[PDB]
């Protein structure tokens, strides 16, 4: 269980790490009283390298995450989201106890946004996690994001998925030997 921390999710006072519910119930962002409460409005120039982190109890072997845009503010299950950043092993990192970042790519206008860290973490129950955080492109190709786990798509246990549509930005940052094969089908 995880949560993001930078950049700074919408509703950060109750947002929990938790993941999605498995009936889809509260897809996208976590929804509930304050789903999209602006804490802290995040700010990006195109080209700028940006903190990515994480906070919470378990990181569950790792697994594969993605950063993701839409333009709608409060967005729904209908909203349509793109693929700026894949990660695929290692994310939010290997093992717990006692480093990523991401650009906002050329292509991408200025404007307001919502962006999505979610992550398919690599062991234990089949669960997808989301966490969405307000973002301004300051100056005012990508794909859909991968779903599963949580709308009748399962993935399996124990690998750091692939995705079928990474985009053209991907970091790997797990072990080789845990890293679907290119072409694998996710779920
Ligand atoms: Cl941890
Ligand atoms: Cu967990």
């Amino acid at each position: 269980h995880m949560m993001m921390a930078q950049p700074v999710p919408y509703g950060k006072d109750t947002l929990n790490n938790s993941p999605l519910a498995a009936d889809g119930s509260d897809f996208p962002c976590k929804l509930r009283s304050n789903t999209y409460q602006v804490t802290e409005e995040n700010t990006a120039a195109i080209g700028q390298s940006m903190p990515l982190s994480f906070i919470g109890s378990a990181v569950h072997g790792g697994g594969s995450c993605q950063v993701s845009l839409t333009t709608d503010r409060e967005p729904t299950k209908d909203s349509k989201w793109i693929v700026i950043k894949s990660i695929e092993g290692g994310c939010p990192a290997n093992v717990d106890g006692n480093k990523f970042t991401y650009t906002i790519p050329e292509g991408i206008e200025p404007g307001k946004y919502t962006l999505a860290w979610t992550w398919f973490n690599r062991i234990g129950n089949r669960e997808m996690y989301m966490n969405c955080a307000p973002l301004t492109v300051t100056g005012s190709n990508f794909p859909p994001m991968f779903v599963a786990n949580v709308n009748g798509c399962t993935t399996k246990e124990g690998v750091d998925i692939r995705f079928p549509n990474p985009g053209s930005i991907v970091e790997y940052a797990g072990d080789k030997s845990n890293l679907a094969a290119e072409g694998s089908q996710a779920c």
